[PDB]
Parts: structure tokens; sequence; C-alpha cells
């Protein structure tokens, strides 16, 4: 079972080059404005620093093309570039905000030129585990783009840490080069047990048993190896995966209880429990 | 150290559909040609026993529904080079990218844009595994590649799916990787081992850490001789050489390395981490 990421054409064709006097990173371009890290710019006062910036201090490189900035603009911690030039590479997008557990792709970008892509899950303690300075996140959904995080730090750990598209940091981190570290980080339980319903799927049944648990029993079971706490909205969204294998939601508790107290002595091929899948994403 | 992709796009604009009768997979659409797998001339029937020839020779040129997104191309003449159908188009594609094509060799890695009826759907890293199989995930067609300097490496088409859920298929001239045959034979992979290169390549890259290693070393023979108790690939002096550069950025010679890998194989991890020996990528991939 491969981890896959989205195809990224549609978004390598929005990537660029940001530069602000020495500090370079990059940026995004849809329609007439460029979005990128805000501390391009630079315990640091963003509102003082970006009124000195007038517009010729940036410098916008679609790859040869230099684009004129006409307009500067924040939001939250995004820089809002707007330029002369409308990317007639736009594709249909939305900005979305996701949440903990959730997966999504990175096109991994070095001064403007796209370098690689990878599939990402934003981990419970809101980091993820990945000159990048501005690359983004993003889903496709038939034709539509969906970014949902772009990078703005890296934490002592080596995990990195961002904002969605709107300049909201995910996870309590700052804009700032002070002392900063993630949180202790939790596996995430309702992607684990999408996993194993990918293992059925794939004829792989042999840590399914004849026992049920309560949706309290695993929690408190889940607790003690440092998993996230399955909700009743977990049981339902892995309803599907429930209809289409037989094997109840509890039931496949009991399960992942067993595992994680006996190990597998051998799933997909994997030797831990893979949890950067969704339930959405083992159905697609 | 994630597993990396190449970025898709310039694959993407050249992926299309091939329908010949009942039967549709993906095709490349370069300049004004068009590769696809030949059994899209194959009803399943024709996959127990299929004569290629003569099958091929009844077909004419509008017999081959090809579409690229919305717009049909007008398929112009049609050739067999080995195991790919190549069908001439009225349209060289204009996203053609730079391009070549490039047979690898086991071990060696690249990036699959799987696709269905044409269209992209996800991409990702993989290597040639030393059975000559893709451990990879309608899609027939998808094509795998490397992009150096804006130049895109094609060097993989996928055609058949083995009974163990791995993938076969073919340089872009045709020609399958391993024994394999593009007929529905009672064909498997040979049992898999371990690309001792790309593990021995990753401990390199490894080393911010290096809790793994000892003071130990090793012959090469001694190496080989534990290591393919583990279903590990012989190291060669080839190997070795490639790894020069890696062990002169670290200062941990080959052979020490080695004695590490023989080490790690023989206690595991102790809890400790990826838990698995990591074997798709390449020494090159290792200093990118």
């Amino acid at each position: 079972f491969r981890k896959m990421a989205f195809p990224s054409g549609k978004v390598e064709g929005c990537m660029v080059q940001v530069t602000c006097g020495t500090t370079t990173l990059n940026g995004l371009w849809l329609d007439d404005v460029v979005y990128c890290p805000r501390h391009v710019i630079c315990n640091p006062n963003y509102e003082d620093l970006l009124i000195r910036k007038s517009n010729h201090n940036f410098l916008v490189q679609a790859g040869n093309v230099q684009l004129r900035v006409i307009g500067h603009s924040m939001q939250n911690c995004v820089l809002k570039l707007k330029v002369d030039t409308a990317n007639p590479k736009t594709p249909k997008y939305k900005f979305v905000r996701i949440q903990p557990g959730q997966t999504f792709s990175v096109l991994a970008c070095y001064n403007g030129s796209p370098s690689g892509v990878y599939q990402c899950a934003m981990r419970p303690n809101f980091t993820i585990k990945g000159g990048s300075c501005g690359s983004v996140g993003f889903n496709i959904d038939y034709d539509c783009v969906s970014f949902c995080y772009m990078h703005h730090m890296e934490l002592p750990t080596g995990v990195h840490a961002g904002t969605d598209l709107e300049g909201n940091f995910y996870g309590p981190f700052v804009d700032r080069q002070t002392a900063q570290a993630a949180g202790t980080d939790t596996t995430i339980t309702v992607n684990v047990l999408a996993w194993l319903y990918a293992a059925v799927i794939n004829g792989d049944r042999w840590f399914l048993n004849r026992f049920t648990t309560t949706l309290n029993d695993f929690n408190l079971v889940a607790m003690k190896y440092n998993y996230e706490p399955l909700t009743q909205d977990h049981v339902d969204i892995l309803g599907p995966l429930s209809a289409q294998t037989g094997i109840a939601v509890l039931d496949m508790c009991a399960s992942l209880k067993e595992l994680l107290q006996n190990g597998m002595n051998t799933i997909l091929g994997s030797a831990l429990l893979e949890d950067e899948f969704t339930p959405f994403d083992v159905v697609r």
C-alpha cells in the first residue's frame, strides 16, 4: 500500500521566488497576488517593518520573468504582494484550513523551483514531519486545488511549522527566532484504523479476532499507548469501511488493542502501524 | 528525510487515453507519437495466448480512439516496437517537455504518475526491485520517470499486475523488465531481496545519527556471506566504488559501514528508528 501525493502540476505553475533585501524564499502566485511568509521582510515588529517597506523593496521572479510589485499588504502571518501580471496558469482553487490528522501533499521548492512532492499528515501536535520556506501543502478535488498549508519555520526537533493560506498558524508557534518546541506528539488513531481497513481490503486478515470492545475501554487502552482518543465522529467516518468489509469499528478497535500489546510477531508488509492515511485516503 | 517524488507537471501534460474496442488504458503523448501497451488490442480472452502480429494486422488507424482530455486525437499511423504500440497522431503535443528514454537497472529509483483513463490520479517514488517488479499501486500505461535539469527521462511503462499484487512493465522501447511477458500466464515474481547498496547509502545519510556504528570492520566476502542470510543483495566492488563519495563526507569507510549493517541485521533497532532499514534511496538520491 503506497502513500501517494497528488499530481503537482497545477501548483508548479504558481511557484515563484520572492526576495526582500538579502532574504529569498518561495511565493504562491494566484491571479495578480503573490502570497509568502511575512518574515521575508525581516523580536520583530511586523507592522513597523512593513510600513518602512515600499514596493521597490520586493523582487518577484517567475522563472525568467521579473514580476513588478504594485502593492503590498499583510494578512495575519502571510504577506500579500499585488503584482502587475495575473498568473495565466492559476488553477481553480480555494484556501482551506485542515485539522490535525488530515493529510495533504507538499510541493517542496527552492528559490521558486519545485524540487519534489510528498504526502504529509498534520500531526496532532500541529507540526509536519517533512530555502523551502513558502512551499505550500494542498489537496486536489476534481480540478480544484485546496491550499491548506504554507511552510514558515523548522523546529529544533527537525519537524516543520506553518500557517494556513490566510496566515493563521497551525500549532502554538510564532514567526520569531525565539525558543519553541513541538509538544509531545501522539499517534492518529482514526488513521491507524483506516489503514487496518485497507489491510483487510487487500486480503490481510490475521489480526482480526472474534472480540469487540467498548469505545471507553479502548480509549483507556489507547491513552496508555500514546494514541489520540477515538470519538463517535471517528466511528461515523469509519462507517463506510465498516460496511464494505463487514468489520465493525469497535471490532477493529479490539484488533488494534491486541496489536498494541503483543506486536505483530506483517500488515501490508509493514512493521509499525501507519497513521498517515485518512479514512478518505483509503476509500480513494 | 522523506521519499520524494519528482514534480509531475511535465508528465501530466503528456497523459492521454487510448481505447481499442472495449479496452481502454493510458498512453504517453510525446511530439506526434502516442506510446501505450500493445495489449490494448487484446480482449481478455486474447490475453491467454495473444498473437500480436495477427491481432494488429487486422486493425486500422480509426480503430484506435485517442483522447487528450477533451480533444480527440486523430491516429494516422501505427506500429509495434516490442511490447509497446506507437500511434502516430496528426498533432504534436504542444506540452511535450524535453525528454529522453532510458532503461534502468534494479535498485534504481523513479517516480510513477498513476493514471486512470488518461487522467493523473497520484504520484509516488519507486525503486525497481531486484526481482524486476514494482511495489506500486486501469493503471496500465502509467509511466515512471526521473527529471534532471528540466529533462524527463522516461524509464518505465506499466503493463501487468502479478498475482502477488506487484507490477511488471517495460522500458519505453517496449522491452520488459525481468522475465515477464504481456500474456496471462502463470508467471510470478521471484523471491525479492533488499537493495544493499541503497541501505548503506541511507545509513550514510543517517550519519547526525550514529548510534548504529561500531568498532568493527569486515571483508567484502564476509559481509556478503552474512547479508545473504537476510535476503540482502550481494554487494559488488562497483557498489563499493559508488559509495566512495558518501564514505568521504562522513569519514566512515564503506566496509566499516558494512560492519554496522551486519550488526543492525543481527540486533534490529532496539525500539529506536523508520523502524525499517530503507532501501529505496540510491547513493545518487542521498547526495541530492
